[PDB]
């Protein structure tokens, strides 16, 4: 083979490493194995991978109209002053609420609001989005989520509130230092940590208790 | 079966997930599988796992006089105030040159200086305990590494010297901000970003260009 639909040797993609973060490279052979085929790809970083179609992406930012809710993508991660690569799913849609982004749940249970620009839709996602993100925890809550979709139960909470948030089977003292759509950032107050959390997130005391 | 060596089961063990974290549980069984034992973990935070011996560590800090280059060790990575546990391998023991640091060469590639009171020893290694790194440009590295040992090629740089720096397949205009042992920090100048690099890593124009 030299094409599949749009996937074509030579050209630009991005590839998911053993590493879990996605990094740019060429598209050098495609293989057929069995029903279906892998794609083959030489990082630019130095290392080569025979790849299922749910681990490439396109080399470009999608429209932000073929983004639905469920849409797996690869979206940038911003670890202070490196930038990285890892896969997600799209959660919510740009709207007024979010100022117009859209809400990222990663594949390791981070999530952030980031916009069209810092987005890689997947080559070949499977009909059902989630069934390739490993940890199951976080794939049965991603299940969950765009199966009650519209259905979102989150928690109030006002900036300087006190409340208690759970790490690590710890439930630490702790304080809302602010609201930004659906997610909320918490001072954990013993190591003065910072970490933004999705408002609907059983982590946070007052939505295990709803529960 | 409840036994295998000090592997009891309802004991406090840290174990690997999907996700490459390493997060504390509870031993909560033994299972045969083929012609070994796996281990299945309940990890405090949420989630279960049936984990082979070398994807789990002890709940305490090793013995330094236990500790060799190429030992299995699970480190803490510190992103400023977040701390994470990551698998790697022990590269240097504490002496005079390192500051009486570990250094450590992480499953990812990365490398750091750490102390004996951030390092969990991995209970069931592999002979070569090399083989179980993923990544197989990292696990390259590590093997010629712990092979190659006492002999460590390196590139010696000073503080404000000018290279190349290597950095997703594109070589950067670069700065040698700080020496720290085998460490060097430098700073990417099109773009700001600075970065540890171990002083045998070819990524370094001058070590890229030894020989
Ligand atoms: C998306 N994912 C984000 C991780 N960071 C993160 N994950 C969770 C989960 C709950 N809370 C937090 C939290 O606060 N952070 C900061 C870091 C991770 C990463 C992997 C490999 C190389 C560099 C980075 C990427
Ligand atoms: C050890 N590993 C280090 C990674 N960070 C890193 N890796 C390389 C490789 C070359 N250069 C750098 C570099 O500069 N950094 C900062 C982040 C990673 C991580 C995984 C999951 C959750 C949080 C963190 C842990």
């Amino acid at each position: 083979l030299s094409k599949d639909g749009d996937l074509i040797v030579s050209m630009r993609i991005l590839g998911k490493k053993r590493t879990k973060t996605w990094h740019k490279g060429t598209l050098i052979a495609i293989q057929t194995v069995g029903p279906g085929k892998k794609y083959k790809v030489k990082f630019d970083n130095k290392g080569k991978s025979l790849l299922s179609g749910n681990h490439i992406a396109y080399d470009y930012h999608p429209p932000a109209d073929k983004l639905y809710v469920g849409s797996r993508v690869v979206a940038k991660y911003k670890d202070g002053n490196q930038v990285w690569l890892y896969a997600g799913i799209v959660a919510e849609t740009p709207n007024v609420k979010n100022k117009l982004r859209f809400l990222i749940f990663f594949d390791d249970g981070y999530a952030s609001y980031v916009t069209q620009s810092e987005l890689y839709p997947i080559c070949r996602p499977l009909k059902k989005t989630w069934e390739d993100i490993e940890d199951i925890s976080c794939r049965d809550f991603i299940e969950e989520y765009v199966t009650a979709y519209p259905n979102r139960p989150m928690v109030l909470l006002k900036s300087g509130q006190l409340i208690k948030t759970e790490w690590e089977g710890t439930w630490w003292k702790s304080r809302v230092e602010e609201v930004d759509g659906s997610l909320v950032r918490i001072l954990f107050l013993d190591d003065k940590r910072c970490e933004w959390i999705y408002r609907g997130s059983t982590r946070l005391e007052p939505m295990f208790s709803m529960k």
